[PDB]
């Protein structure tokens, strides 16, 4: 079965998801090789990934390639109805995924995504391999692999190891060049301030905005503020980044100091409670905040509905909380990716490589069968390295070549 | 009465009014003074603008000051219905608006508007006060005067003047210093780029743009296209801002040299057919065209029709033209206003700027009636300077003042 | 005769006045012309200029005019000696400029300079014309007319007007369109720096630099040092232009507060006393103070010196302040012109076409000799336009040009 | 003995030493814990690198430590006599080193310091270690270890290890995160622009530069050069830097493509001849080529020398090559470093964490002497954040620390 808002809805997902596929032709040629090669035959899949017009065509190829996939919501607020409709109608792939369902919805969700009994599962944050690992260890045999879209999901991988317990192969998919260099850089850049912009309408020239986290994420978010005329201030935890920051332009101090400052604060740290009580005190009347990292928890938010004595939607996406005092705070998307909750995520432009990886590292686990060590991997360099080729390609973009005596120049020493 | 789309949208509208409102303050303060002064008492008024939320905060500012005021839109497709809703059910202002409506249902609305008599004419390209000067000169002894807000509506009131039929007052709010260089540069600058993507969720990273016209909106428009990584390449017709976008950093070309490379194409000319057939033939497979311009002629779309075998909608605001060989051309919009056809226009902070000049133009017209000369008359210099101190206080910004030493030295030339 | 350092060092000044001349191709067609019309002939004329490569081809298009010229120093720190050397050695025109020279020296040229009796004189900063109207009133008779090459020269021509003692005609040639929105912008905003770069090495990104004043030429010095890697502040006394530098991603604030944070603090005001005995008191240990307004006291030195227990020298173009906490102040330059004092001035390509408007300003004058009102005289549109027409083209630029159908749309207003 | 310039130039060195000081605490403190501890008791040590300020401040280091150190330049046109002077007069230290030098002198600098008998190489591009291999196998007993500042020499040592003949260990001091995040990218930017405006003065705005490679220089030059106003070119030969250009807002294209529209040309990619007869052929009359990669090498000056008919010094640091059609082609620096050889190299900024890198690695080499394996070695990574906190703490920047509580979220994956 299935478990949508509107099956009616698909023939708009339809118009969506090919208006997407114009900036993924990477994912494009991918799909051709998958639908004459079928990869994936006999495989069942699972992905627990936004439910995007992106994901739709990465879903599309998976089929192609023979895959018997399951798809459900990585978050609540992100899902787009259409494309879930269509995915269902027009592909007969089972979609567990409605724009904003409940918790309870989304952990029925996974056990069902977990009955499915996949052989593989593509994972955005890793919140179904966790429940695998914790409540399915009878399961493990399905396992040929999994893979990881984003910085989250890795760092709990890496906890997962250390505690013995990743036992068997998973993709890094988030640390590709062809996917945190892009992805995570550019589309978070353009896609964070375009959803602060469809719910707000605000100007952000002449606005103080804070952006905590000088990662590849946060590089992106305060490039494109800058771009937009904000004055922008950076926090962080670690000096490289830091310096970075500095010599890029940016005000870097504690956010204890910018919470005076801030007009508009995005957290893209990947950690907990970096907006805090301590800092909600101190924020201007109708400061706004919001979240850029793939969980929530990066603010406070359970404090701050604790210490507000009202609570009021002002618009759609925006939260106006009004503390004891009278003063404001904004929320955008109830903490949730704010790209994603208040906008459509990433152009398709970049999704065509993370989705790329994502494609070829599932073709990656299904060859190498039985011969790959438990533990994370890397995307193999020539894997990371042909998606960049074929990116440019179709940009339309040529570059140079070396020459022979260039070569024999390089290998040279004395 | 008033025509409009549905009036059960009216809670909704104040809502996303009184949001706007925040980034109003110079115009609330100028509503609290009206309401206690009434300069509008007895008067009777029409405005021909853009039916959005910062107009709204207008049209509620002039009929706290006394205004028997009516308001049709400037444009079909920049009708926003819940505002429209919202003037009528909770002000009593007639509203002549749909979004989306017919040429003819735009036609019949400026007669309605006319029928009202008004004493003063606030227009937005100065449709109205053309109407009024061609068909109704029997109405113009009720004409205390006009105000124009944009610069196609400055540069049609010059060709009245020069044609000996700008028989009454007509304020310039476009050209004043709050104006037209916060306004037309930077809300022109994020607001455009916002319908682009709100229109098309296309990556401008990596695109090349081109933007044709280097004046106050396309200073704006290129500015941000290029803070989000977009290759600009600007087209003029005058060698001053030609060079001044060379310095700038942008490709300047005849706009038959930019066809063939630009991936997004943006008109801020106010002049007619600036993209044409002959560039159509020419341009990349998959180009996308748009106009911010305040008509959409500045795009030949009626050749385009002619010139394609088929046309598709693919999205919300966005047509696909197919031409015999197979290559696209996009258009967003219909080649309307793309900020306000694909987005919400200018955000409020600008515009608290531009209609704090509409309202204190319509003062300055009614406080010297019978006194003004004919023609067009720029707004007084302390008004626009007040309006400047005004907005700088709210923005939270202090500045430095001359002690009288420095003023002493000023004076001073030997 | 002359009063140079050293008329060896001609072959030298020579060879960097053609340098300089490649990117000053319209004062070269200029020049050309005056050689085959000789407007200047039986004319004497004063220069007080900037004795650099760039003024050196001023005087030389004067000379194939046919102009009987005698050039002096505006500033002390500004004369190159090889550009002094060449015009006295190779071009017969008195210079009386000495690097270095001491105020005595340079009061005595003036006095020179006016012995000359002079029909033009071509003025930076007004102060031979000021000496002129203070101690010559019986030369007046000789002025054809003068021309002011910056904006403090056009305030104190202001005040003269004022005071009603600007009995001859005198043109603003820096408020040409082709000569402040480039020299004094572009142009300001690299030569400011690479003065600064050239004194003292300083890494410019990751500091906090101070710009006092937003018109041309700060928003140049503000744009280049924020493209640079700075943490950019601005100061102001007027709100539209402290808006703006909002708007384009600056903290504004009052030079009281930014005195705390500052690492480099670049004054360009054209005003007295902008940086003050009380912000020296509380600038960070080793911030850098230094001037790119026409005169030096705009930082007041005088109280600086008087705070300080001690002043060395540290390097070429730079000296420490150390104060009785043992904090340091470095002045570059003795608060002189930066951009002229430390490095070589604006480049050739932006003071081709000021120095375009010089030359055809002083034709102007000539060929309206007895029929010009007394006062202050812009530059003449189609002399402003033309300029900017070969300058563009020099560029290697192209652009549109109005059809005839797009010319009957502009003056149509139904 | 020594072999310089001019010994009495050595107080001006001691001056120009103690300003690059200023901003190279973090090598200050090293200096003050080897003066204590001595690390470098009995060890002779050798370095070839540029003869700047920033590099006699790491000589001083090295001597405070106990080091007994020989100084020869690593290219002739880097040197600064003053420095020199100092260094022999003021400590003692044996300098081989002439601004200028032909390459006979070199080379026999090359023997010189070999015949010191190093214990420690500190090398910039490898040159000292590679002969040493070559020609003194005999000596390699005496070998503790050596470094390698830049990427160039880096490249060299892994065609050592490939060929098995890097037979002692060799720190990559290059790749240390604070090295080339920093040198490499702002240094390099901020200098090269630097030397190309000394030697040239040439306005940057408005021109078309064309960067050869996008790596950490290039990000760094193509960086500045837009934030002066350039129109920026990138040429590659890797996908994925040339798609980080594209999405940075740079043209891509290969340089048979870019010759022809080049104002300026600047190579930064390591390798040879990058720029060659073919695309001087199609170059603008009087394009300016340059180099900021560590041999000259990059652009093919044999070649042109060849073609041209006539070559000549227009300018210091300038020589104009004409063409036997009678185009010019401008070479800086005869193409040897730009920003070293028309300027000063990097700001002291950047070079203090470069040579606390330089310092600290000579420290490690000595105390782990007997258990480093030969080969390439990292920088430690306690060391390479060591000194990013030093530097953020000595440029006044503070910034957060994770609580217990976000650790235990770090490690937790439930
Ligand atoms: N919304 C999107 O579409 C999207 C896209 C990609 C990644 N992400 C998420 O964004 C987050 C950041 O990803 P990334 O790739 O930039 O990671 P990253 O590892 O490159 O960078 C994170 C940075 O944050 C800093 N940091 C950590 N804790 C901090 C704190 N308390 N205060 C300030 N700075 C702190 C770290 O020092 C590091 O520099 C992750 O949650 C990732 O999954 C979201
Ligand atoms: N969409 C919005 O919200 C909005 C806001 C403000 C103004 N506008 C409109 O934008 C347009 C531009 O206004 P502006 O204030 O920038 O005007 P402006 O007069 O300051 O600038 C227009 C520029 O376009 C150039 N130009 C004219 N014809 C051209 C052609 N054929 N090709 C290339 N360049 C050409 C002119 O030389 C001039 O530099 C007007 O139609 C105005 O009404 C729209
Ligand atoms: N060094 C150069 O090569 C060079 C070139 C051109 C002009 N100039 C000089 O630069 C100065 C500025 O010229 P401009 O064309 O930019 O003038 P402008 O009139 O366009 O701008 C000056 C700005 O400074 C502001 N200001 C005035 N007093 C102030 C104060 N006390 N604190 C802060 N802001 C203050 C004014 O409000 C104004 O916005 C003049 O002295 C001019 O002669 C120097
Ligand atoms: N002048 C300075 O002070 C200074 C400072 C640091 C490094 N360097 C030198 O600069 C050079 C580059 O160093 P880096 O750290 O940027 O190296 P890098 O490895 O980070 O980048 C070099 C880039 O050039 C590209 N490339 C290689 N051959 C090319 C070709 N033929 N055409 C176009 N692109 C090509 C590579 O793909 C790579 O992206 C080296 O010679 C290094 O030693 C100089
Ligand atoms: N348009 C989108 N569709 C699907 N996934 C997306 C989209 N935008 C961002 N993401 C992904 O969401 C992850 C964060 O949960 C990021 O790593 C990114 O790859
Ligand atoms: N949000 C908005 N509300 C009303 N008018 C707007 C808005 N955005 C732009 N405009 C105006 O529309 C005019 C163009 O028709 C511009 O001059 C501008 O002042
Ligand atoms: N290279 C230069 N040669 C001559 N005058 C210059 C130069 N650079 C700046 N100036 C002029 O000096 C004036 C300031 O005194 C500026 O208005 C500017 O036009
Ligand atoms: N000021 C300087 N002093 C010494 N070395 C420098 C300087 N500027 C650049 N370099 C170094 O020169 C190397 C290139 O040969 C770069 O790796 C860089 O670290
Ligand atoms: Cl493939
Ligand atoms: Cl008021
Ligand atoms: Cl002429
Ligand atoms: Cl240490
Ligand atoms: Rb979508
Ligand atoms: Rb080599
Ligand atoms: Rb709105
Ligand atoms: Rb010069
Ligand atoms: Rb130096
Ligand atoms: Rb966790």
């Amino acid at each position: 079965k299935y478990d949508i808002k509107d099956i009616s809805l698909a023939p708009q997902g339809r118009q969506e998801i090919e208006w997407a596929a114009r900036e993924m032709p990477v994912l494009k040629q991918i799909r051709e090789r998958f639908a004459q090669e079928k990869p994936f035959a006999g495989i069942r899949l699972v992905a627990c990934c936004h439910v995007t017009t992106e994901t739709a065509n990465l879903a599309i190829a998976l089929h192609a390639g023979g895959a018997d996939s399951l798809l459900i919501a990585s978050n609540p607020l992100s899902t787009q109805d259409d494309v879930a409709a269509c995915l269902v109608a027009d592909y007969g792939i089972p979609v567990y995924a409605i724009k904003g369902e409940d918790n309870e919805t989304y952990h029925r969700h996974v056990q069902i995504a977990l009955d499915h009994r996949p052989n593989i599962i593509i994972d955005d944050g890793s919140d179904v391999v966790a429940t695998l690992v914790q409540e399915r260890q009878h399961q493990l045999s399905d396992i040929i692999g999994t893979t990881e879209e984003t910085t989250t999901g890795i760092v709990r991988l890496r906890a997962m190891f250390n505690d013995g317990v990743l036992t068997f192969p998973a993709m890094n998919v988030n640390d590709a060049d062809t996917k945190h260099f892009y992805d995570n850089r550019y589309g978070t850049g353009q896609s964070t301030l375009d959803g602060i912009i469809r719910a707000t309408n605000i100007l952000l020239a002449g606005k103080t905005i804070v952006v905590a986290g000088y990662g590849w994420c946060g590089k992106g978010v305060a490039m494109r503020a800058k771009g937009m005329g904000a004055d922008v201030i950076v926090t962080e935890i670690s000096p490289v980044p830091a310096i970075e920051a500095a010599m890029d332009g940016f005000r870097v101090m504690p956010m204890a100091e910018a919470a005076h400052q801030g007009d508009i604060f995005i957290t893209v740290t990947g950690n907990k409670h970096v907006i805090r009580p301590e800092h909600f005190a101190v924020m201007k009347d109708g400061a706004i905040v919001c979240n850029s990292g793939h969980f929530d928890i990066e603010i406070d938010l359970k404090s701050l509905k604790e210490q507000a004595k009202e609570v009021k939607e002002v618009r759609n996406f925006t939260e106006q909380y009004i503390l004891p005092n009278g003063k404001s705070i904004i929320v955008i998307g109830e903490g949730r990716l704010v790209n994603l909750a208040a906008a459509t995520g990433h152009p398709s432009a970049v999704m065509d490589m993370s989705f790329a990886n994502q494609a070829l590292a599932c073709e990656h686990l299904v060859k190498n069968k039985g011969q790959l060590e438990p533990g994370m991997h890397s995307i193999p360099v020539e894997v990371d390295q042909e998606i960049a080729r074929l990116k440019l390609q179709a940009m339309g973009i040529a570059i140079d070549s070396l020459t022979p005596e260039q070569v024999e120049y390089i290998n040279s020493w004395a």
